[PDB]
């Protein structure tokens, strides 16, 4: 029988620069979000995996092209996973686990950004399943 | 009369790093705390000053000496200050204001280390008039050097 | 192509009470935690619902029975939901959303228990799909 | 002798009973401040100073409440050796002012969770209040 369980959820790395600060608040609010996302998976112990969801957000206010902020995040989870065939295992490490972390990472980004008094940045969903399919293509590609 | 009013408390830079997860979680919680603190100031308007409070902490474990986490914060706020003798002004800026900012950067610190799922880290109350004092204590030598140019 | 988008994560209500302070800090920390959680939906706009996640936590200390803290949080959202079959939709409403809201409500609880200077309280993952299934075992009960 | 031993919240509330049917309007705020202080001896030269703050923002013209925040920020202070009245000043002006900035980011923090516009409470003349006390 297969097993997928979370052992711990924790941040491995956080960041939130907002340079041209004191002033930028004068300019008018017209964003240019520069999302990006990734996931790495390190095996730790027998049947234990660290799935890390890497995320970079970067509002940019069009005309000026001057950064409004750059939030980066590494939300991780250690999981116990066993009894899965190669492809399933890959859906776990690539969509299942990342998908469960995602919402914690969303809250983080939302919390930081909020600390810079900026306007709410509640990250929109990601389709991890697609990401899985894409993951599979990339692997056959390389092979 | 004299005027002090908060315009906007806000963050300008925050980072947090916990380089030894998860393996470190298995070690005995023997915390060693590094904690440097500092303040800066900048006028950005007519009676508009933006004070910055920097904080850096770093925990290591007694036994292995490994690093548990590093967190750096730059809490800032912009204020409207006016009608003060140069001496008052300096207190306001090196103490009064940074003081106002302290809880904000404190919470952020507690917040982040808790996301590392490490034991609480609630910075102890800081004496801000102290910094003012160090500020004064530095003048004489600084003015001397300033004069030497 | 369906539609799921977030319009506003926000708190409708939150309460934190620590009634036996500072005396309680003299007791040994032997916690017995009570946890309760529920959900509510409400169409507000046209393809716009305010999903609410209610969480209530209480902790007493075992030797004295005294209350260390009680905390209640109403974390809400307002989302744009469209183009979903009756099943997918009620799932989205009763599970998928409340889930997105979980981290927000969680952080709030840990944040407040920490201002009371009590040991950390980081709510463990909640299984909303399970609560979703029971939601159905209640409707069908009719 | 005067030193802070522990800083903590005894009670906190924050209700915004008109969401999300207001995020659509603009700001026409009418803050409703109120503030108390209570001290209690809890031990040998140990006093619990409690700073009570209420802030009921009512959006004027509409009349409805935008939110009601009620914080009890407190602290346990070791305090000894003070002439009768000069003590009062400690327990009613000195200590509270020490707690206020914590009571401030708390109120900010909540308000910011209600998505409303940043509410960074304004400075309170704690000595001036002390006067209207002895009366």
């Amino acid at each position: 029988q297969p097993v997928l369980q979370i052992q711990r959820i924790y941040v491995k790395d956080v960041s939130f620069e907002a340079p041209n600060l004191p002033h930028i608040f004068q300019q008018e609010w017209k964003p240019k979000l520069g999302f990006d996302l990734s996931t790495e998976t390190t095996q730790v112990g027998d049947d234990l995996y660290e799935v890390v969801l890497n995320i970079s957000v970067e509002t940019t206010l069009e005309d000026s092209g001057d950064v409004a902020f750059i939030c980066e995040v590494k939300q991780a989870g250690v999981f116990t996973i066993s009894g899965l065939e190669d492809v399933q295992m890959a859906h776990c490490l690539t969509s299942q686990c990342p998908n469960m972390l995602f919402p914690y990472a969303r809250e983080l980004v939302s919390n930081l950004v909020n600390r810079g008094t900026f306007p709410a940045l509640n990250l929109s969903p990601v389709n991890f399943d697609a990401l899985f399919v894409e993951y599979m293509n990339r692997q056959q590609a390389e092979n």
